[PDB]
């Protein structure tokens, strides 16, 4: 409908430029006429989810690569795809004006946007906030009589996570994770730095922890917000670590473990919130498969826990199969979930390159990856961003898809943010991924699925800068013969019958 | 009655700690017979605002620096001391418990604490903030039928107001100003970054924002709150400096000549806040004579301005014979005002210091400086903060005199707390201050006042690491033989008949 | 000449790009044709000092606005302009490629540049190196036998400055300034925070400080490079502040007067450097008069001090006669210099902001108006910068008319660079500033003078969106009918006879 | 012989401070009979490398851990233990009066010292210089006649070489790695970012590169230093990165290959330094088990790769079994060295931490570690750094184990030191590591090793706050009972026969 507006500011490529009266969106979603397929495209040199349409043919010759649609090799279902709405998202989209607002609601969660169907919602205050608060801060207050939600909640977050559900006709699974205990329940007394939870599982400060996720629960049910599922802690591990510099808990896999058994299942389960799932981790991969062991070889812990919740730096470069692959061949069953991912700690690189190609490429490259390696959903951080990349209280700024100019009231949509939507607009919940041969070793990074209704969907990557002509098997429709340009990323999409 | 409870955080002096159950405070004012005087003394070393009588005598013994009494050589009276009531301050003390807030409001409002009688209220939102706001966002409300007043106005600072004028046995003056107005009547549709407002003073823009502080005293009315005066602007000269990062609205000193004289005098004046005075400028004091200049030699203007408001900030750029002498000597009949009494910090230092000595050596050399040139009252900036010197929506840069810590449930006084008080507990409106004659050159900071009943007060700044031997000399009463030790500030009162 | 090649980062205006094998450049310079004038121009929109030639009518009717040159009321003589090699500068010019240097040093250096005659020298470090290092740091060495120039002058300072002297057709002008002495030499042992030279002027330590001039200027001097001029301290006022964060030596004004007369005055008259000038107070100019008056009404002091070296930064728009007219009214025979002048506090925006047109105009309108002010002289800070803005060893980052990006072999100047050139190229040495007269009130700055030959000098500059039309009248030859577009600047050049 | 002085700069643990007349240092090396151990023991709570004896006994009176040495089970044998000459180390060494120089050679380089054999030396510049260079910048010096070392090379680090050698009792093998190679050799003509060398690996680039490490080989042997062995590239994968700050020169695992078997090989077989080894990878160990079978299964390459250097950076990443563990197992005759076995400096903490006991143990358990996992050798990074961490011409971000202070001639031994010494002091060249069984799980780290001469030598680090009980048994002696107290490190030594 409306086509992206370029700017570029220096870096490899180019953002689009959103204001009050425009933005670049999408016509409603058609699926393409049997014996044709739907290709989606967006390129460093510019396009941006630009859509054609091809013929899908009955032979094929030549010596070229071949993707080999393997739709019988089913695998994960998927749960879907978001971001998070934390205190500095929050402030930087209000302070846009409403209808800008509103057309930056759009470009996440409409159909005529990425159709966003996840927001993590964090529990009190983290490093994203302009000041440090719990829901709980009267000094010893096990009755937790003083819970409350601060303005944070009630003024930023609640009235805008209502918009963007109003906006989605998609269903949209909510997520919490707190940072901090109120400091009262900590052996540390603070937000941060080395501390963990005072005394032992199964006792009053172990229970009070508990109920404060209830509650949590509770006081968003009465602004007609229900949650899919919370994480057992944000980062478990940064509370185990001396100075750590802003908002944590720590807890070792056994005391998660210890904790999650005693306390936080039984806890939950007594509640009216019992449908409520609970993941635990949520935090890096490298911690895999070891805490997955510790929690989930006691049956105890296990009765409770629905799934594995995993973070991702991409600034860095850990292998998959290692971590993702083991802890899926120890624990099938158990669903494992991508709850934030993030660039931009890149320290000779500020914290926001606006139009930086290769953020885009880090982004699709570790979905993909998380696809191939059974991974369910996959959730961006913060929503959207200042320009430097905040507000962040202890000015630990990074990158986002979106970038808010309050003083121009313009936002950016970064490179991220289409390579995120190559994924997000197309695998809708229910995907499931199914397999695809390479003909020959290539530098391309693919990923198939299909649809609740039956019909193919292929992502295609070309983080180089050579053009890669493909074809692409369904036996069921026969070939579709394309070119992946370097620097490019496709969506390819068609009925199977 | 209660000693300060000393606490260090490693600067130079120390703070006084305060809780739900303790704070340091003072007994009624009781003043003694003629021929003795009080002293009120603060150290560096530790003491704070501690009380001590002796005699003044008929014979001279001091050989060194006399500062004689001319209560003859009259000057400007005085009508008070006071800080901001900014969101963050309200958000800071209403996270105490009620009795802490009861102890931190005596500290400010109470003859057992110091005695403020004036507050300064941002109308809508500022910097100190946790989000962007204006009583008016519904864009083209030319009528402000949709004016109102949120939760920060209505649950926080309107509540925390009625109890420190109920705390105040002195009446108090409130003072309000904007910082920016709805976006819709601004040039660049922000709510800072450069812009003024739209179109020229008379027309359909201006005068909504004229009507819009009617309806502001309007509302606070409602909730039984009169306000002594206005500001036309928080520093006007902001919002012409472009992408500034904080609600702004800019003018011209022509532009606020004209919405003055077309606009907000005359709208001003039709309603029935008639008594309600005008203060222009409000910003820093550099933009003086000019500012003065350009509005009140423009008598359609000048009959709407009673005062002009002056901001510390930035006085180093700009002394005060130069600024403040010279707006005198041009306009010797619009009163002085110091709206924004507030510091720094250093680029290199953090915004909020615990214990900082000369931080409070700052302010009361300061508005002694003022003092000296006709400035007739002074409001701090906010009334507390966090100690990161929060909430701040942009980035944080000041302290505050009083710092709380939610998690403790304890608020800090700072130096700067009692360097304040040394004026505000004993100078009453009304005050007229006074000469002071030096009898050779010297270091201390020393201004004089008269107490609308006759008798005398003085306040003596050693700023510097040496003991100076002092006489003050009333020609009516004799002699006061005193020390001025290194680093404290002294307030001597006395009758005189 | 070769053109700009225009590059935009998102900010007002453009940058132009230069590599190792294209820079933009001019052609030798020639004399307009009697009766007819030279313009340079450069605008927002992107042009940049474009040369056009118009004629000089005979008469002139009009209403329109009318600078006349007044011929015969002569004011001060130029010495030139330039900037800094400090540390940081010349890392990154040197991470060039030979030819990119070249290129470099041919825009500032060259006829076919800017022709910059000034080069400000550290002598060691300052906050812009990379590490802390004085020429004498082993401890208590008082005949400063372990004096020596570290790489940072014999690798990368010393060579530059040879290379540009090369490259000028002007006679380049080198001035001296110390951060620091040895930490040995200071009260508080440390090469930055509050502290002074130990002892009393006329000591061991202050006669070893004043031989540590002469050791540099001999130093400098065994590698063929002689100087122009030496200040007595870089900003003796910020070792006056405790937690001052880097190099620094502080004096009062009377220690640096008794520093003057005692010791540095006569070492350097003693020494065969004689002929170096001393220029006094090299700190900011609300320090004046004071400073001098201090200094200079000293004649032990005075008859070694040449001038007044003074700083501006320039986000702090501070005037202006009270201190550069009174001070040139009192010592009307000693001379103000310009020393340094940076952009880049602007905490709402980076250090560096590439293609900021904002930043170009606050150089031109402090240069105009230091000219104004009897100013003889104006040195920029660092002559280079990376995007970063730096190296700089204390993160004190600010911006610079010249940006190296070293990954990329590539330098944009920025718009500062061109408004700096407006100046130098065509202000040589021994040029006057003689009278301009408006014939009505106006937005434009503008600032006459007359070359060493007797041709005029005119630029203007226009800060206001809005073209002004405007004719020069100069009596000796008639009219230059022209246009000031809003955001643009000129100068104009014409023959007198 | 002489003790530790220590000093405390708040961290957790203390510094020893050496100066010019007085350095901590040992005694000659003397054993004790069968049956009697000797024991060095460093403690955070300020012990450094104490000694005591005590004896071996025939009965067990221990019923804690039990470690037994079994001498039988023989693993790799130790190359041995260093760090790298860079030109900031050699800067800072050389800043300190030559007494003092000295003692700081002799705490690393002898025997009454740590017993160091290893240096590292880069070849040109790396981010540890203080300018970029290196030693054929005139381009098209293909066959590189103006191939020279500078300053750098032949007055800081040559002689310091040099005076190691001559005070170290054993042989000193030398490393060399290359960070960047000149930049008319690179893709991108830059010293830093993205960019490889130009063409194919055959071509003339390749081949001038190669004979680049002969001349750089050729120009040390004249300074009379031959070297052990040399890295194909310091960091490869860094050059991949796009805009990488420091100097690289990138290689994917294949082209490394290419340019080993190629180029680099054959050309350092024909010359005259064919017995110096060369290394692969020096890399992070995350790279692994790939990086090594892209160039070990190809035969033409792995004829000439003697070895795998890997980085402790970015050890985090990847644990010690899947890719030291595994790498062992596929190429079992390959060995493994540690190359720059360095910190790094957690994002919110100082580069340097003067007396942090935290990351002393964050060596000592990464030497135990790679010990554990068949790592022959180690090379620290940085010598010496200034207390910021530099200089470093891009970014100060890590420790080192000697800080030096250049304006009091002293320096300081950091805990990293020392935990460094409990293995280098003890483990000469040659000796094997051995089985060390514990009979229960613990939380001690431990290693035991056997001399050339067969004599033990068991190193345990404590990383809790506990005192662990501790038996060791050496079947052929007895039984030695100790306790490893909380946060140290024991080396303990014995005689077998
Ligand atoms: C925003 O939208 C489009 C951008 O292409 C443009 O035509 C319009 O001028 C812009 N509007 C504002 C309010 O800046
Ligand atoms: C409040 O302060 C008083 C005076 O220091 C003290 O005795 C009391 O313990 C404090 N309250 C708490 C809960 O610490
Ligand atoms: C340098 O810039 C010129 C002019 O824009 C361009 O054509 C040339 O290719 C550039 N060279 C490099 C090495 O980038
Ligand atoms: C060197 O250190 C020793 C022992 O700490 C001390 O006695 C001596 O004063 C030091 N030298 C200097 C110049 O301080």
């Amino acid at each position: 409908a409306r086509p992206c507006i370029p700017k570029s500011f220096g870096y490899s490529s180019v953002v689009c430029v959103c204001n009050a009266t425009y933005c670049d969106s999408f016509d409603p979603p058609t699926f393409p006429a049997l014996g044709t397929f739907s290709r989606y495209e967006s390129t460093r040199s510019g396009r941006r989810m630009e859509l054609s349409m091809g013929p899908i043919q009955a032979n094929h010759t030549g010596t070229g690569l071949l993707l080999t649609l393997q739709p019988e090799q089913k695998f994960q279902k998927v749960k879907g795809f978001g971001g998070a709405m934390t205190d500095a998202a929050a402030l930087n989209i209000l302070a846009l004006s409403p209808p800008a607002q509103n057309l930056l609601l759009k470009s996440y969660f409409s159909e005529e946007g990425i159709g966003y169907n996840i927001i993590r919602v964090p529990m009190a205050s983290c490093d994203f906030s302009i000041r440090t608060y719990t829901y709980a801060d009267t000094p010893d207050d096990f009755q937790l009589h003083n819970f409350s939600l601060p303005e944070e909640d009630t003024k930023l977050k609640i009235p805008l996570i209502h918009r963007a559900l109003q906006l989605a006709q998609r269903p949209v699974s909510l997520l919490a994770s707190p940072w901090t205990s109120p400091t009262w329940l900590k052996t540390n007394g603070a937000v941060n730095g080395k501390g963990s939870l005072k005394g032992q599982p199964g006792d009053i400060y172990h229970q009070t922890w508990a109920r404060y996720f209830v509650k949590f629960l509770d006081a968003y049910a009465e602004h007609k917000l229900q949650f899919w599922a919370v994480t057992a802690e944000n980062e478990p591990s940064a509370g185990l670590l001396s100075g750590y510099p802003f908002q944590c808990l720590g807890f070792t896999p056994e005391h998660q473990r210890d904790f999650i058994a005693r306390d936080l299942g039984p806890t939950l389960a007594n509640s009216t919130h019992h449908n409520v799932r609970l993941l635990m981790l949520d935090d890096q991969r490298l911690l895999l498969p070891h805490w997955a062991k510790v929690v989930l070889t006691d049956p105890e812990a296990a009765k409770y826990v629905h799934g594995i919740a995993v973070h991702w730096y991409l600034d860095f470069l850990a292998p998959a199969k290692a971590t993702l692959g083991e802890t899926h061949r120890l624990f099938p069953n158990t669903m494992l979930f991508a709850s934030e991912a993030c660039v931009g700690s890149k320290f000779w690189e500020q914290s926001v390159r606006l139009g930086s190609w290769d953020r885009g490429m880090q982004y699709s490259h570790s979905i993909i990856t998380n696809l191939l390696y059974h991974v369910v959903g996959w959730t961006d951080w913060n929503l959207a961003l200042n320009p430097e990349g905040g507000p962040n209280w202890v000015r630990n700024f990074v990158d986002s898809p979106i970038i808010v100019d309050i003083t121009k009231d313009t936002f950016y949509k970064q490179p991220m943010f289409y390579h995120l939507g190559h994924f997000s607009k197309f695998i809708p919940e229910g995907s499931q991924r199914v397999g695809l041969v390479a003909s020959q070793k290539n530098d391309l990074d693919a990923v198939a699925l299909m649809h609740p209704d039956g019909s193919a969907v292929v992502v295609v990557l070309n983080r180089s800068s050579k053009d890669v002509p493909l074809t692409i098997k369904d036996p069921a429709v026969g070939f579709l013969e394309t070119i992946s340009p370097g620097y490019s990323i496709h969506t390819y999409l068609w009925h199977r019958q």
